[PDB]
C-alpha cells in the first residue's frame, strides 16, 4: 500500500459517491455530514430503532460513533450493525471514551459482541479497553482477536490487520481543535470502505487523504485560527487531489 | 406574482423579525437556527412534548421537518400542529424521505391527516409518497386534493396551490453540499407565510429569495470550496437586496 | 476586580485548559464546544443519565443549559448537579426560557432547588422567574437569596453576589445573529470559574475577555455578514491577548 493507491482510492470515493450511514453523537452530526458532503460522499444520519435497519442495508457502509451514548443509541447501533452484516455492508466502530467511564466500556464491548466489524478507530486506551514498538503489538494483537483491522491514532497513526502492519504520518494539530474532526475521519474511512475491497487499504488511503487536506488547510488559515481551519478542511476535502496526495501522503509497511 | 412583489415580500420579513417555531432533524437544527437569524426572522427550536404547543400557539410559523424521526419527534409535531392551528398559525411540512422507507412514509401521511398544512415542500417521490409537465400535473393533483400549496423542489421548482401554477429558476448546485440548505429553506418560506397573507405567494417569494442569495453566494465562493459557500450563503441572506431579487428572480406563471 | 486581572484569567484558562462539561440544547452543543476549545479549554459534553454523574465529577466546572428542555435532560442535569455538588466542581446555570413557558419555569425552579450553584446567566425576566438601577436590585436581591452568584445578561451587564456589584460594558450586537453565542458564554464562564476560586470575578472575567474577544471579531468581519462574523468570533477565543483585554474590557465597580 502507497501514496499512489491511496490517491487512487480517493478518486474511487468520488466518482461513486457512497451512500455512508452515520449514526453518531449530537455534537458532530452536523459537521460529520458537510465533511463527508465535501469529500464527495453521501451521507445518512438515520439513528432511530424503527428505520436504521432499512437504512444500513443501502448503505455502502455503516459508521457506529458511541460519542454521546444512551441505552436507546446504542440499541439501535446495534439493530444497525446487524442489518449492515445481514447484507454485506462494511461497519466501521469508532468507540470514543472507551474506559474512560463504565456505561462506555460496557457499550463499546456490547458492540464488538453483536456486530462483525471490518474496521475500528480509536486512541491505544480505547482500543485496548474494548479489546511505538508496544503500539505496533497492541495494533496487532487486537486486530487478531477480533478478526479485523484495528486503527489506533495519534500524531503517527498505526493500522494492522490480522497479517500486516503500517505507519502512517500525516494531518495537522489544528484538527485538534474542531470538535468531530477525529469523528469525521472515522466517517471518512467508512466512505473509503464502501469503495475499497480490502479494509485495511480503505483505511489508509481514508487516514492518508484526510491528513493531506488537514495540513494542506492548515498552510492556508496560517495564523488565522480555528474558525478559519474548520472552514477550510471542508475546503480541501473538496478540493485536494491525487497529485496532493501523492506528494504529501506519508505511509509506511512495518 | 413577480420578482417585484417577492423583493417586497423580503423586506417585510426584515422588518417583523417573524418567530418561526422549527421542529427539525438534529443534523440541521443549528444551521436552521443560523440561517433564519442572518435573513433576519426569530427562530424557536423546542421541540419537546411538555412545551411545543405553548411555543407554537405563539409563533409566526410551525415548520415541521422529519429529517430524523423518532416515534416521540412525530407525535410532539404533531402536538405543536394542533395547537397552531387553533391559534391560526400558518404550518409547513418538509416531509424528507418520504417514500424512502415504511416508517418516514408512515409519518408523513400521520401529520397530513392530524394537521392543515399552508405549505408543503418536498422533492417530487417525497409529494407522490406523502399525498415538466408531468411535475405541475402532480403539483395541481395534490395541492387540488389537500387544499394546500405544493412546492415541488429540482433545480426548477414548480409551486403550485388549488387554482394556479408557478415554475422558479433560481439557486446553486453548491446547495447540494452544505447539510440543512433544503432543511432551512423550508424553514425560510415558514418565515415568509408568518408575513405574506397568501402561502402560494410566501413560498414563491421564500424560494425566490433563498435561489437569490445562493446564486450570489456562490459566484462569491468562486472555486475556494464548499466550507467558504456555507458560510458566504449565511453571509448573502443577511446581505440580499430587494435589487437583487428584482434583478436575478426568475419566477414564471404556467 | 479590573481588566488587568481578568487579563490574567484568561491566561490560567489557557494553561490549565480546563475539562468543561457542558449538559445544554442540541442547536448550540457544536458551537459550544467549538467556542471552548478555541478559547483554550476542553470540553465534555456527555448528557446521559447513565454517565452524567461520572462525568461531572472529574470535570473543572459543569454547566447547565435548559435551552431545548425535555423530562429526561433535566434530570439528567441535576444527576450531574448533585455528582458536581459532592466532589467540589463549580456548577452555573443558564436558565434559558424561564419564565416564557411553564415547563421551563418549573425545570429552572426544580434544579435551584436541587443543585447548590456556583453562578447563575440570564437576562432579567429568566433571573426574576427562576428566583438600571433596578436591575442591579434585582441582581443583589437574587444572589444574597441563593448566596450565590447572578449575571444578568444586556448591552450592560450587571453582576452580583452577596456582597458587590458590578456592571460590564463589552460585546457587539452581532453576537444575536448566532445562535449559541450566549449560551457559549454561560459555558465560558464555566471556564474561568474552574481556573478562578472566586465565582463573582471568574465571571467578571470571562464576560470581558468574550465581549473583548466579540468587539475584535466584529472590527474584523466589517460588513461581510453573520456567517463570517461566526467564524471570525471563533478566530477571536483563539487569538485574542492579555493586553487586548487590557485594552478594551469595561469593568465598574457599583
Amino acid at each position: 500500500m502507497d501514496a499512489q493507491s491511496a490517491a487512487k482510492c480517493l478518486t474511487a470515493v468520488r466518482r461513486h459517491s457512497p451512500l455512508v450511514h452515520s449514526i453518531t453523537n449530537n455534537v458532530v452530526t452536523n459537521f460529520t455530514a458537510n465533511g463527508l458532503l465535501a469529500l464527495g460522499a453521501s451521507p445518512v444520519m438515520a439513528y432511530a430503532k424503527e428505520e436504521v435497519a432499512d437504512m444500513a442495508k443501502i448503505a455502502g457502509a455503516l459508521v457506529l460513533n458511541i460519542g454521546t451514548l444512551s441505552k436507546e443509541s446504542v440499541e439501535a447501533m446495534i439493530i444497525a450493525g446487524k442489518s449492515a452484516n445481514e447484507h454485506g455492508v462494511p461497519v466501521i466502530l469508532d468507540p470514543v471514551g472507551a474506559g474512560a467511564t463504565p456505561f462506555r466500556t460496557e457499550s463499546a464491548r456490547d458492540i464488538i459482541r453483536e456486530v462483525r466489524l471490518a474496521a475500528i478507530r480509536g486512541n491505544a486506551a480505547e482500543i485496548a479497553h474494548t479489546v511505538g514498538g508496544d503500539i505496533i503489538r497492541l495494533a496487532q494483537q487486537a486486530a487478531q482477536k477480533l478478526n479485523t483491522v484495528i486503527a489506533i491514532t495519534g500524531e503517527v497513526d498505526v493500522i494492522a490487520d490480522t497479517s500486516h502492519v503500517y505507519t502512517l504520518h500525516n494531518g495537522h494539530k489544528l484538527l485538534t481543535k474542531v470538535t468531530g474532526a477525529g469523528c469525521l475521519l472515522t466517517s471518512v474511512v467508512g466512505a473509503f470502505c464502501a469503495v475499497e475491497e480490502n479494509p485495511l487499504f480503505a483505511a489508509i488511503a481514508a487516514i492518508s487523504s484526510y491528513g493531506v487536506a488537514a495540513q494542506l488547510a492548515a498552510q492556508q488559515t496560517a495564523d488565522k485560527g480555528p474558525g478559519s481551519f474548520q472552514i477550510e478542511l471542508l475546503n480541501k476535502l473538496s478540493t485536494v487531489t491525487e497529485q496532493d496526495v501523492q506528494e504529501w501522503a506519508t505511509i509506511e509497511r512495518v
